[PDB]
């Protein structure tokens, strides 16, 4: 019983160590995420805006 | 002793428990990340080939 008490303790130790380590990740993960997010859909809101008043201007133009 | 050992086990149980879903979670926010680049790249050239032409529609003489 005490040679695996002291075995499985280690275990739980590399365990949490590598939990962790995930965990951290993660969070680096979750905002590299929010920030793709939000630049894609601010770029596409520009462009959609942009394009659109290129549109706009032909119409008005090219009706003589 | 023999309390500390149980509780030992029972959180070496909760924690490889823990760790799958942390790896799960892992592979689904990599998969997300490599899709949002790959648009974000796509965005990026079309605004490049719309600002081009943008320009040369100003051929205004």
């Amino acid at each position: 019983l005490p040679d695996l008490c002291s075995w499985e303790e280690a275990q739980l130790s590399s365990q949490l160590y590598r939990n962790k380590q995930l965990q951290d990740t993660l969070v680096q993960k979750e905002e590299e995420l929010a920030r793709l997010h939000e630049e894609n859909n601010h770029l596409r809101q520009y462009l959609n805006s942009a394009l659109v008043k290129c549109e706009e201007e032909k119409a008005k133009k090219e009706l003589s």
